[PDB]
């Protein structure tokens, strides 16, 4: 990205852990496959559909692993909160 992404959520507590240097964290966009994962997406920060996915985006900090896959919802604290994940149905 070119420009200085800034994730949504209500307090990012993870770019502010650091000090300067963000990491350059890959900054994810909110799936829409699938949709009930998309709809989980929401949860994490709060927002709902018509106030997100736009300019919204998550840091890949927000993950326990920092992997985006498609059952893998963003959580404000991995070492505090609990990682909301999904079982996907498989095909
Ligand atoms: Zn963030």
């Amino acid at each position: 990205g070119s420009m200085p992404t800034t994730c949504g959520f209500p307090n990012c507590k993870f770019r502010s852990r650091y000090r300067g240097l963000e990491d350059n964290r890959h900054f994810y966009r909110i799936p829409k496959r699938p949709l009930i994962l998309r709809q989980r997406w929401l949860t994490a920060i709060g927002r709902t559909e018509e106030t997100v996915v736009s300019q919204l985006r998550i840091c890949s900090a927000h993950f326990e692993g920092g992997e985006k896959k498609e059952g893998d919802i963003p959580v404000p604290d991995p070492t505090v909160d609990k990682q909301i994940k999904i079982e996907l149905p498989p095909k």
